[PDB]
């Protein structure tokens, strides 16, 4: 729950999602990152924060076509590092997989660019699609086989509309910006800082409406 966090040791899986990551950092999800059923999803993003469990069971049947075992019922966060399927291009914190072939350690070179579009203490939408559309267009510019495919890209503006839902302000549609690095970079939820679980709930209409307004920005 909240009050506990260790890091991952060896056979505990980590993905490409810093919040999933985190998650299972602090044991809303397993700790060993396995064997993760829709239940067990659902309950995880309810709890640490106030996702609507229609919405989490929705991604959770997202997730679970990640995982190569047939007739599967659950995932492991490895699963979801499986490159262009949820995973995709031009992510804020990890390399295309093109370059290393690692799509899911956490890179703090990649972070970094993202980290230059946040100028100020609070990141609003306008700075949080700048970030975003920057890692597109040197993706773009860098790697011979650059993808981004339209549920790619659907991914990508959820992806931002996402950080910002979670640990920030869905009108002002704003968010401090240590908050997000310290997810990232420490996959710890900055209770430390001030964060406090959402107290609306965070619904598919909360989540288009941002992502919505990602885009237009
Ligand atoms: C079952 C629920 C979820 C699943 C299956 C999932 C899955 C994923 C996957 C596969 C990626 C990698 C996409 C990429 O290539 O960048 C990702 C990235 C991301 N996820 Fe999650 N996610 C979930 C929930 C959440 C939640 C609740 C948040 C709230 C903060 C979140 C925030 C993010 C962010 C900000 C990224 C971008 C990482 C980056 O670009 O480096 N995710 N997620
Ligand atoms: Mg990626």
């Amino acid at each position: 729950g909240f009050d506990s966090w260790h890091p991952p040791a060896p056979g505990d899986r980590r993905g490409p999602c810093p919040m999933l990551n985190t998650l299972a950092n602090h044991g809303f999800l397993p700790h060993n990152g396995r064997n993760i059923t829709k239940e067990i999803t659902v309950n995880a993003l309810n709890s640490a924060l106030n996702v609507n469990k229609t919405l989490g069971e929705l991604l959770f049947n997202f997730a679970v076509t990640t995982n190569p075992q047939p007739n599967a019922t659950f995932f492991d966060l490895d699963h979801l590092s499986r490159h262009n399927i949820l995973e995709h291009d031009a992510s804020l914190s990890r390399a295309d997989y093109y370059f290393g072939h690692d799509d899911h350690t956490f890179n703090q070179t990649v972070f970094d660019q993202t980290k230059s579009y946040w100028k100020t203490p609070i990141i609003d939408v306008q700075q949080a699609a700048n970030a975003r559309l920057a890692r597109v267009l040197t993706s773009n510019a860098t790697n011979p086989t650059f993808v981004l495919s339209q549920i790619g890209e659907a991914f990508s503006f959820g992806e931002t509309a996402a950080y910002i839902l979670a640990l920030g302000d869905r009108v002002s549609g704003t968010v401090p910006r240590q908050w997000v690095e310290y997810l990232f970079e420490n996959e710890r939820l900055p209770l430390e800082l001030g964060w406090r679980r959402a107290k609306e709930v965070i619904s598919n209409s909360d989540l288009d409406q941002l992502t919505n307004r990602v885009i237009n920005a």
